């Protein structure tokens, strides 16, 4: 799907024609569930978009377990810094669900921005703006208490793949009790002891198959 | 002069087509609100960046040095600082606009992919800080804070490297984005281990591999 893929940041204030320039010389690739797209250390020098799926983003820890650094679902891009500083990879992309996945390297894009001097000025302009969101995000969460970061920041996720339902978000999943917690990456034990703990204070009312957040 | 080519824009000579100016110690180069429009790159000296905490308070974000550029983003974001860039000790750099920037890219699209790079950069630094501030517990953010001032102000003085960088133990509570008494726990914790040496304005790592085993 054209609109999915001209959804993601990189098309941000780009004309549709330049957008569909470089989607049609593109073919989606089949990731199947729990698939690892690329791992830390690996040589990176190109940007995913997604079309339909989620992506688990992450770090390894001392422990030898996965942090989950963020969630990417369709019309994100995971890697996409790469393609502007390539290097080896400070993180992991691996598949939560199946997923169908766009890919571009750095060829691709200067070739694009080969003939398109606009788009530069407007990666420059959105990379920009983007920098300056995450720089007050971080100034907010550093002003709070730890379990404020972390809740900020699966309310965060909450925000971006829940619908609003009367005040809440509900966040539908098709995940068995064992890959939520390889999703976290901590516990079985832990996530369920955090998720009896957020539902007693009311923040969670942990239904089949979804959740309701506050 | 060989300290502008590590400069992130010229990273990637045609470079030689570069407004230098010196501050004296504890001037504002530009302030938290005003309206932003200069870009800077230091050739000697130290520059602290900062922004107000929702409270007043002033807080550290990031401490620069030689080689090392600020207030790119007003360029590209046009409006105001959103934070204000004090000197440390007297320092010598060289400045740019927007107007200014703007025309050598419009000569040379070959920068764009440079300056892209020092953004892109910026932006993943600013990811793995949100990373360590949720996933690092506070000594670990502290040693690892060491160590990326070693990276950059570190020389080898016998057995251990003196860091020199000028920050008070608040200041570096503020870099780590930790309490005062939980920072300080933490850096006695070193000292008396035998990790670190605390001099004043000056750290001398005894231990590197400890602190990169208490950083990870
Ligand atoms: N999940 C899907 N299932 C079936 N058809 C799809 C799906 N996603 C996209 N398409 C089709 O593929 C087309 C791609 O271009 P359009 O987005 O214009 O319209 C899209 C639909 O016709």
């Amino acid at each position: 799907m054209d609109e999915i893929l001209a959804r993601a940041g990189i098309f941000q204030g780009v004309e549709p024609s330049a957008i569909a320039a470089l989607t049609k010389q593109l073919q989606p690739v089949d990731f199947p569930r729990g698939h690892t797209v690329f791992a830390e250390g690996e040589p990176g020098d190109r940007l995913y978009i997604i079309i339909s799926g989620k992506v688990k983003i992450g770090r390894r820890a001392p422990d030898g377990r996965e942090n989950l650094l963020t969630i990417m679902g369709p019309s994100d891009m995971f890697g996409e810094l790469s393609i502007f500083d390539p290097g080896p990879r400070t993180s992991s992309a691996t598949t939560i669900t199946e997923v169908r996945a766009v890919s571009m390297d750095r060829d691709a894009l200067r070739s694009w921005i080969a003939d398109r001097p606009e788009i530069s000025e407007q990666l420059l302009r959105v990379l920009a703006r983007r920098l300056r969101r995450t720089n007050n995000n971080l100034a907010d969460l550093i002003f709070t208490d730890v379990p404020g970061r972390v809740a900020k920041q699966l309310l965060q996720l909450a925000q971006r793949f829940g619908t609003q339902e009367g005040g809440a978000l509900r966040v539908t999943h098709d995940l068995t009790q064992e890959e939520i917690a390889q999703l976290v990456g901590a516990s079985r034990e832990t996530v369920n002891k955090a998720l009896a703990d957020f539902a007693h204070r009311g923040w969670i009312r942990l239904e089949g198959k979804s959740v309701l957040i506050s």
